């Protein structure tokens, strides 16, 4: 079976978890209890093949910054969260970014940028703003909700598609 080792990251309040939690169990968690590090292992179907998606769930704070290294060494493919009501969230996607180049040594690591909270009235980033940052990094870039599921099907499926297109 294929397997596709995903990993999420973004700030400490971006919505990772409620994303990851949303895809898997098809719920919203409404508190916020920070992560250090969570896994999931889940089946799925993507374009007919059943594909085994390994979903890292990654810190937010910064306090746990070293742990990156490792995870994004054994990481295949990168959804870089940021929220839409977080203008600190989006400019926080550009270190993620130049730290996956820098530990891959490459430019064209499998990534997706998302949008999220999509829901919310208090955007503070215009999605023309986010568009033009994906297209400058040569990749997708999709709005999201945790609390709607709009949208995020779509960003962990075409991540795997991303990974699978790069292989
Ligand atoms: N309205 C709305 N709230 C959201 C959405 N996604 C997450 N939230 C809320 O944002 C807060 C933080 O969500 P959480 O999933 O814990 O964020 P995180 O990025 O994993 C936090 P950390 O980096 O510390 O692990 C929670 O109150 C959660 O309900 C969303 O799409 N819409
Ligand atoms: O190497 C692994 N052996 C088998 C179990 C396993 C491995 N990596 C995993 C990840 C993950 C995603 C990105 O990086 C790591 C997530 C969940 C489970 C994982
Ligand atoms: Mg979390």
């Amino acid at each position: 079976m294929t397997e596709y080792k995903l990993v999420v990251v973004g700030a400490d309040g971006v919505g990772k978890s409620a994303l990851t939690i949303q895809l898997i169990q098809n719920h919203f968690v409404d508190e916020y209890d920070p992560t250090i590090e969570d896994s999931y292992r889940k089946q799925v179907v993507i374009d007919g093949e059943t594909c085994l998606l390994d979903i890292l769930d990654t810190a937010g704070q910064e306090e746990y910054s070293a742990m990156r290294d490792q995870y994004m060494r054994t990481g295949e493919g990168f959804l870089c969260v940021f929220a839409i009501n977080n203008t600190k969230s989006f400019e926080d996607i550009h270190h993620y970014r130049e730290q996956i180049k820098r530990v891959k040594d490459s430019e064209d690591v499998p990534m997706v940028l998302v949008g999220n909270k999509c829901d919310l009235p208090s955007r503070t980033v215009d999605t023309k703003q986010a568009q033009d940052l994906a297209r400058s990094y040569g990749i997708p870039f999709i709005e999201t909700s945790a609390k709607t599921r709009q949208g995020v099907d779509d960003a962990f499926y075409t991540l795997v598609r991303e990974i699978r297109k790069h292989k």
